[PDB]
Parts: C-alpha cells; structure tokens; sequence
DNA sequence: AAAA
DNA sequence: TTTT
DNA sequence: AAAA
DNA sequence: TTTT
C-alpha cells in the first residue's frame, strides 16, 4: 500500500484502536496506532498553530500545536525516515470525519526542506480558488474566503460527517539521501476546528508519503485519510 | 501553441532572425527574435552565473551575466506579464545546438517567487541527482554526470553533440501574477559552463517561464534554443 | 549631516515644502522636499501595509501602500545609490507628529538585503518585546506595549501626543551596494496603524536608510519626520 | 566572567584538560572540558564545512563537520539554554594557536535564527577589507583573497603561533524567551586548516555569548579564545 | 466527556 | 563558412 | 602521533 | 485652520 509518516491532530478518542481516552497530538510511522501520543487540549472555534519538524542528526521527529494564551502540547520519536520513507515524497495535509464531525479549515501552510545544498521553500498564507501546485484528493476545497477546507462543509456553513481530504504539494521532495552530510524539513500550518455538535471528530494530520499516494477507500473516521485498516 | 518568455544565453549569430552579429544576451517575448539584446563577452570553458528579475511595480524584465573577474552583460524590458503569460505557470532552463555545437552544462539553479493578494516558492540546486524527480526533463536533458544537470548530449569525454535539444522545467506549476494582487517577484539564478572545441559555439541555453504544459516544440534544435516553433 | 534616503508615509500636507495639498507617499533623497510622490487614500485607524524595493540593475526605488479590498498608492524614481548613500548603512522606521498628532504603530517590519561581488541579511519582527536589543530605538520610539513598536508618544488610552519624533534603526549595519559587485537588492515590508480623533492626522512615517551613526536631527518633529535637519 | 557556549574543532589534544588523545569536535558548556566529544579526522590544507543546530523543543545541540568524500564526524548533547545563556546573545567564530600553530580561515559563515515569528538571517560567503557587520576581536582579519583570517599569518603566509582572533555578528540574536512556542538557530561555517609543522594547533569554534563578550586574557592555545581558564 |  |  |  |  502507500507508506505514510504523520503528526495527527486527532480530536476524537477511538479506544478501540489505541487512542488515549482525550484528545491528542500523535506521531504515525506506516499506522494510524500512533507510536507516541501526548494530551491536547483542542479549542473549538480557536485558530491553532502546529510546527513539525526532523533533521538527519538526531533523526527525530518533533510536533508543537499551540493556542493564544494557554500551554501547547508537544510531542517525540526517535525514527530514522531513511528505514521508512522512499528517498523522493510528496507532503500533504489530511482530514476526516466520521458519525461525529467538525470543520477542518487550514488558513496557512509553509514548507521548508534542505539537503547537503539544495533547498525547497514555499508559504501559502492565501488559497485560491485553483490552486494548482496543490493536488487536492476527496472532498478537500480551495477559494471559501482564502482557505483550504480538507474535509466537506455545507453552503450554510455545516461541517459533513463520513468526510476525508488531503491537499499535497504539487513538487517531490527530497528527504534523505545515502551519500548526504545533513537534511532537515519544518512544516508549519494553522487550522481552525469548529463543531457545533458536543463531539468534534476526526481531526488533521501533516504526512510525508510516497509521491502516488491517493486516499485509503472508506479512510473516513478514525483513519483520518491516511490509512486502509487501523492495524 | 506554447506561450513563452525567455531570457536567452544566444552564443551564436542567426542573422536570418535578427540575432546582431556577436554573441548577446536577449529578453524573448512569444518569438525568438529577441525584443532586446545586449553585446555579451561569452568565455569558451568559463563558468559563468545569470541573474533573472522583475516585479509586478516595474513590470521591467532585466538580466545580468557575468564570468570571474571581468565586466558583466545586462538586458531589460518593460513587459507585463500579466498581458503576456497565464497566471500559472512552469520554469525552466533549455540549451539546443545545429550544426554547430557546446557543452550546456548547468551547475547550480535557484529560483524565488513571492505574490501578496505572502504566498511564496523558493528552489535552489547546487547538485543534480540520478533521477531528480522535482525536475521534468524533456529531450538530451540528463542528470548524475558529476551532479550537473546536461541539457544537450555529452559524449564520454565530454564532447559535445550538434542537432540537441532540452530542457529541464520545475515540477510544481508557479502563481506568477494575480488580477487581486499588491506585488508579485520572482528572482532566477543559474550557472553555466559552455565548452566548444573550436571559437565556433552554438546555440546557447535561455531561462524561461511558460504554460504548464509547455513540451520541446518539433524541430525547434539550432537557431529555436528548445523554445519557439518557428522563427516568427 | 546625515545622508538619508526615505519612503515617507506623509499624512499632513505641508505646502510650504512643495508637499500635494493631499496625504502622499514620496521617494526622499537628502531632502524632505520628496523627489516624486503619489495620492495616498490613508484610512484612519485601519492596518496598512508597505512594500519598498530597490536593486542595482534598474537603479530605481519604488514602494507601494496597501489596505484590506482597496486600491494601492505606488511611487517610483530612478536614483544610484552608489552616487547617494555610503557603502554601509542602518535601515530605520521613522514618525513624528507636530501641532496635529496620530498614533504611529508598527506591527510588522521585514528586511532582506542581498549582494553578490551571495552575502545576505534578513530580518522578520511579528512582535516586539519590552527589550528588544537588535532595535536601536531613538527618541520617543517604545516596545513592550502589545508586542508593537510605537514610534511617537502614545498615552495609557492609546491617544496620541503632538510633538513627538521617534526612529527605530536595526542594529547590525547593511551592505547595500559594493563598487566590485555583480547584483545588490533590498525589499522591506513594515505594517502600521495610523490613528487620530478628528480628520486632521500628522505627521506620518518612513522606511529610511542613513549613515550608521544617524541620530534625530535637532527640532525634527512634525514636517521633517524625523529625518531632516531643515526642510531643504 | 563571559557565558559562553561553543562547538569546538579542536585540532590538539590536550590531555592536562580532558581532550581525548586524538583530535576532536565537542560540545562546550562555560567550560573548555567539552561536555560531550568525537574523533574528527581534520584534513590538513582540504576545504571543510561544519553545521551547529538546535531547537526549543529537543533542547539538543548538534554539530556535523565534513570533509568531501569521506566519512563526517558528529556530536549531540541535550542541554536547555534557557539554564545556560541570557535572553540576548551574540554569535561569533573563534581560533587560536600556541606553541604549535595553523591557518585558521574562514570562508564561508551563515546562521538563521527563528523564534514564535521573528527571524534574523544573515550569510557571508566572501568578507571585504572593512566589514562593519563583524566586530574583529584580536588577531582576526578581513580583506585576504576575500577571507575571514582569526589568527595571525603572516605577509610569507605562515600561521603564527600564540594568537586568538573572533568574529560577532553586530546584532544582537534572541535565542529563548520565557512565553515562547518555537525557538532553532542553524549555523554554518566552512574552514581551511593548513600546517606545514606535523604538529596543527589549535583550532576553530562556532560560539553563542553575553552580547558584551570579550577575548579573555591569554586564552591562546587550547583555550581556543574562548574560557579564562581551564575549569 | 458525561451519564448509566 | 558557404553562397550570391 | 611517534619515539623513548 | 489662521493669516493675508
Ligand atoms: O473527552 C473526549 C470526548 C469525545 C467523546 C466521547 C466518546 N463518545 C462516544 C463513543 N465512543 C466510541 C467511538 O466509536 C464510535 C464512533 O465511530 C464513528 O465515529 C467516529 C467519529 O466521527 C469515527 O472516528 C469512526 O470512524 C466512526 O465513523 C460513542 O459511541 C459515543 O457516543
Ligand atoms: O571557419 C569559421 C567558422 C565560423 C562560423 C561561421 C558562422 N556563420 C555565420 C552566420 N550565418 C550563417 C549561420 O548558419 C549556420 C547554419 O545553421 C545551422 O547551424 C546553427 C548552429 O548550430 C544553427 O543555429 C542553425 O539552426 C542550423 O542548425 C553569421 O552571421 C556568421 O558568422
Ligand atoms: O478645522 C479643520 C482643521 C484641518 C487642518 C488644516 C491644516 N492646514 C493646512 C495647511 N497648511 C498649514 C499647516 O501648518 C500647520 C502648522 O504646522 C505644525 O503642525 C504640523 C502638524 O503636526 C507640522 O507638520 C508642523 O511641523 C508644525 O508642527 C494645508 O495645506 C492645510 O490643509
Ligand atoms: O594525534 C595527535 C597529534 C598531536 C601531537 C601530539 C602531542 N605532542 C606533544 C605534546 N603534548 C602536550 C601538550 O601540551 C604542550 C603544548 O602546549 C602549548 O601548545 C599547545 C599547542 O599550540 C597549546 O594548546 C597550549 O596552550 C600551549 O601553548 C608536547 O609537549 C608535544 O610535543
Ligand atoms: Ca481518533
Ligand atoms: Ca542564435
Ligand atoms: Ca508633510
Ligand atoms: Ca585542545
Ligand atoms: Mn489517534
Ligand atoms: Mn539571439
Ligand atoms: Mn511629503
Ligand atoms: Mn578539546
């Protein structure tokens, strides 16, 4: 199948596939059972602020998720993306809902790789309406007031439940070589999670994949567009 | 067909098409028939650097070349873009030979655009892998060969062939203008190394921003550098 | 004296030193008298953004002032600043208020100067903190409130003080332009809030680089905006 | 005294003070007894690039040195700045000789520095007669072939012994606050040591210290114009 | 995340 | 460097 | 880093 | 908004 490495925002606690009991941030290396989690306190309707970031050294990979005015939540592990990863990717931003749901709206998005040196850089602050060095798969949408909305939202304004959407960059990166002394990659993104309803599922994820990734049939849910079975 | 705007690296004189009789440097509009041309001083095995500008304030279009340690080349005409190109785009270097012929060796490519309606792209190669999959490389193109990027066919030892064409184009398409927009830039740097057994080198190599789905146009070795159909 | 190159943000028109008889923004050169300037449709309490941009192949410093869904103010003049500026400089924001007053907020200043014989500087300020030790802050100039920068003298309710002048210089000087150098460019974006109860706002703000060692020129409140010693 | 925090290359064992026998990069916390150390094969007149990172969220300060086609040397140790530095740092290149002596030149020297943003970037890949961007401290020198030259050489091109030179950049770098979501600086500097003695000393350190910090007073040789003393 |  |  |  |  795809190989994917993520940062979850995961909103809602699916116990039955080993998601703590709270909402939480999580990292996700080829499994939707995240291989280390940590407890975040997710504010609804609140524009949120998640940072990513890896380098070849320490060949760990770090996420901070943030507020205004409260502690953020942080998360670690130790992997080394070369035993992973293909050496050529594509990265992206994944959403889903399920019987519960919420907006997954992404205001901005940033991206910066660098490999020794050769270098790729982009910032979208802004979306249009064709955004064509994004390939947008499912219900993902571009040009609502400037964002990026991953997962279906109704003309009045209603988040849809049994969505999933990914928006990848259009370029492969570069994200280990063999014969190379240093690489590192930093993701930023902000997103606004709004449920009406007292259950806001499922949430968002960054991921790296190999470049042909499509989204996992029925990775609605728990799967969060990323995965094809939740082992 | 393709739309084009190119900034042309000419090293060799096509009279019949109103290249001047010396080696310039030269700002292409939809025709290979430079809109302006500046005398360029090549240096036959000399790694040499360009620098490609412009902005959506000045909508001026410039270029600068130079080699180590002598006076630089510069060309610049006032286009907008806007009325020239689509909104998206792809960049890309192309080199061709004729008759004649050159090594188009690219050592080092970056490239930078901004546009606030920030959004931003940046890319910067020193280094040309194996199988380089962020560029698409279209005819001679190849890349592994001591990490250069080889627009037009090299022998084993380096000789250059005649009757080549290629280019390599960045992958991801580029927001280059927008009709709801406060400034818009892009910034392009490349080095170069043209090599020619005898003081007889053609064609040259050209940066260029075109639609997405530009391609090699028939026949266009020579005189049409891999970017125009036809000498118009 | 001071050598001083600015984009002035002129909210108070001052005929008496050739200023429109309407809000401007102009290109300074070692004079307040503005080398060329444009109308500016200022809005009152609302937050605007500049873009200055310069390089040494078109010679020409051009600038463009923005608000949220409306049209933009541009001004343009071909000047070397080779000819005008010394080598090294101090890059500043500059406002000042006289018989009329405004709040001069700063919420946003980014710089990248760029120069190849690449050497490159590049700084970003989102927030400002109470201490802020890569600002030299002159005169009235304060940080902490808010994360802003407020150039002239601000009460506890935001209301804005007459006869005030302050200026906000990075602190690490800038190479700008080389004898021996290829290309040399600068961009600069700063977001502000200009603010005044009544219709009647002075005195405005500036982008301005100087002399490293520039100061506030004696008695530079109001017209001068912190930049000249005289109106000359 | 001076707080410092500095990646060493250093090129002599000295073994009076805790240098491994061999020549070595290390990590050193406001002592020359570098906290953690690697055998680095030092290349004597070959072009080498060294690369310092750190973040906020891993606390951990890394360095890569390398030399074309062979193998690099690297070291890593967790330590939080916040507990170490001040607020407000300058950054800065370091050398010094003693009784053995080497050219100590710099070619290249970059740093990004980010903090949530605001960021300072800066990148010298040639260094005129009079750059007032630097504060030169000691032997250090600017204007040669367009090189960053730390310690004496002299007009024959003969590395002197018992010299120490520094470059700071002229700005002030915010390295930490208190109410902050993500902090990194990345460094890198490439070096050419040159010794026609069989004997090479003493070497090159990327360094972070109070903005007011000065060569302290006979800190040639394995001091490395760094530390006072030896402690 | 709160009630059965 | 060939062709008018 | 190599010899005493 | 005052002064010619
Ligand atoms: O502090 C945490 C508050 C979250 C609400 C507490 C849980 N409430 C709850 C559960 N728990 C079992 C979860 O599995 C059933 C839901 O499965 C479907 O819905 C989700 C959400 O969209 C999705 O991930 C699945 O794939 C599937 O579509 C209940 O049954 C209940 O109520
Ligand atoms: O013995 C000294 C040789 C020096 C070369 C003289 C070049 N001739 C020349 C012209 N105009 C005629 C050029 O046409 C050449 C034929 O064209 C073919 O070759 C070129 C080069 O690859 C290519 O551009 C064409 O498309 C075609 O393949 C001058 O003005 C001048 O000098
Ligand atoms: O009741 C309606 C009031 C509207 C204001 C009218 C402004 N007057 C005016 C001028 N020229 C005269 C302006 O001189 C004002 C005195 O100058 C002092 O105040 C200003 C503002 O701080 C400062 O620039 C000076 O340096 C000095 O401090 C027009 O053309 C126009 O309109
Ligand atoms: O594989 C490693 C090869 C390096 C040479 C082997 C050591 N040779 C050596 C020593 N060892 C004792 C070191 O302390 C004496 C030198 O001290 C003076 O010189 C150094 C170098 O410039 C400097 O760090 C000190 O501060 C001082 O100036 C010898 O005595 C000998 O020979
Ligand atoms: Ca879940
Ligand atoms: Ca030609
Ligand atoms: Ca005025
Ligand atoms: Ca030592
Ligand atoms: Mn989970
Ligand atoms: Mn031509
Ligand atoms: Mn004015
Ligand atoms: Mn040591």
């Amino acid at each position: 199948a795809d190989t994917i490495v993520a940062v979850e925002l995961d909103t809602y606690p699916n116990t039955d596939i080993g998601d703590p009991s709270y909402p939480h941030i999580g990292i996700d290396i080829k499994s939707v059972r995240s291989k280390k989690t940590a407890k975040w306190n997710m504010q609804n309707g609140k524009v949120g602020t998640a940072h990513i970031i890896y380098n070849s050294v320490d060949k760990r990979l770090s996420a901070v998720v943030s507020y205004p005015n409260a502690d953020s939540a942080t998360v670690s592990y130790d992997v080394d993306l070369d035993n992973v990863l293909p050496e050529w990717v594509r990265v992206g931003l994944s959403a889903s809902t399920g019987l519960y749901k919420e907006t997954n709206t992404i205001l901005s998005w940033s991206f910066t790789s660098k490999l020794k040196t050769n270098a790729l850089h982009f910032m979208f602050n802004q979306f249009s309406k064709d955004q064509k060095d994004l390939i947008l798969q499912g219900d993902a949408t571009t040009g609502t007031d400037g964002n990026l909305e991953l997962t279906r939202v109704s003309s009045n304004g209603s988040p849809q439940g049994s969505s999933v959407g990914r928006a990848l960059f259009y370029a492969p990166v570069h994200i280990w070589e063999s014969s190379a002394v240093v690489a590192s990659f930093e993701a930023t993104f902000t997103f606004l999670i709004k449920s009406p309803d007292s259950h806001p599922a499922d949430g968002i994820a960054f991921f790296i994949s190999n470049i042909d990734s499509s989204i996992p049939s029925g990775s609605t849910g728990r799967l969060l567009g990323l995965f094809p079975d939740a082992n």
